[PDB]
Formats: C-alpha cells, sequence, structure tokens
RNA sequence: GGAAAAAUAAGUAAACCCUACCAUUUGGAACAACAAGAAGUCGUAACAAGGUAUCUGUAGGUGAACCUGCAGAUGGAUCAUUA
C-alpha cells in the first residue's frame, strides 16, 4: 500500500524538516524543528485536502521570514521517504519513526 | 497749609498646607474574560418517542455536558371513548 511514487524531495532554502510533537486543533499542530527550534506549525490548504497527519509523523516544513515561531506544514514524508532520508545524510540517524 | 518713607485697624484675597468629596483622564500589584474558526482531549446533553419527551422556576449533587427532587408549559410524541 502506497500513493504513487515521486521523488524525495529535500529542504530548500527556507524551508526546514519538522518532526510532529502535539495536536492543537484548527489544523495546527506543534513541531519539533531540526532547526532546533520548536514552532506552532499551520497545515497547508493543500495537505488538509490529501494527507492526514498524526503524531510523530517527519513532515517538510515552509518557513515565515518574518514570524519564526509560526511555520506552514508542507509535505508529510511517507516512512520510506524517511528511511531514505536518514540514508542519504539529511536527518540524524536516532530519531523514531513509527507505523 | 501741602506731602514721600515708615507704621496702624478693618477688608478684598492670590498662593501653600490639613480634612472630605465630585468631574475628566491616566499609572497599577492582583484578578481576568468574551465572540469567531477549525483535523486537539473526555464523553454524547439536544434535534426522531436522540433511545430516560423536551423545556421554565427552584433546590441539591457533580470530570464534562448534565442528573435528581418538587410545582408548572406544549412550543408534545394526545385537539378524540362511561357501556
Ligand atoms: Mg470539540
Ligand atoms: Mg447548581
Amino acid at each position: 500500500e502506497n500513493e504513487t511514487k515521486r521523488e524525495l524531495v529535500f529542504k530548500e532554502e527556507g524551508m526546514e524538516y519538522a518532526q510532529v510533537i502535539k495536536m492543537l486543533g484548527n489544523g495546527r499542530l506543534e513541531v519539533f524543528c531540526f532547526d532546533g527550534k520548536r514552532r506552532i506549525g499551520h497545515i497547508c490548504g493543500r495537505l488538509k485536502k490529501k494527507v492526514w497527519i498524526s503524531m510523530d509523523d517527519i513532515v517538510l516544513v515552509g518557513l515565515r521570514d518574518f514570524q519564526d515561531d509560526k511555520c506552514d506544514i508542507l509535505l508529510k514524508y511517507l516512512p520510506d521517504e524517511v528511511r531514505n532520508l536518514k540514508q542519504y545524510g539529511e536527518i540524524d540517524e536516532n530519531i523514531k519513526i513509527n507505523d
């Protein structure tokens, strides 16, 4: 089971990798960013449609210049995209991915 | 005789204190909401006889809605049965 293979997308400049910490509501969450900062993310209008996100998922996060404290949830990683990220050496090898 | 200074008595009374207030703003320890939205939590009170009909007053209980007592209203789920 999976949605069609598409290229694992990396953190471009202005984005950061993140892991979901707790659930807020109104389509919001607290994320731990691999920037090293906690932020409060809002979920994309795109993602609100397609991909349901939950706790401890690994997500890509589009950042904001002005408010660093808020960030936008960009895309969710499939656990395979994640293990691949670890392979590539983008995100640290000690991280908990749950199924 | 006139008359400056200086003094005198009573008054007008500014300003500064003490008391007690009113008005228009304002600083403030300590408390601390409300409306809107939705992919957080616990349950499911209400809409159907919401699965114990709701609802009003009151009173008591109580994670949460709510629950129970008494009197009341159909906005009721009855306009209606002496033989
Ligand atoms: Mg809710
Ligand atoms: Mg009470």
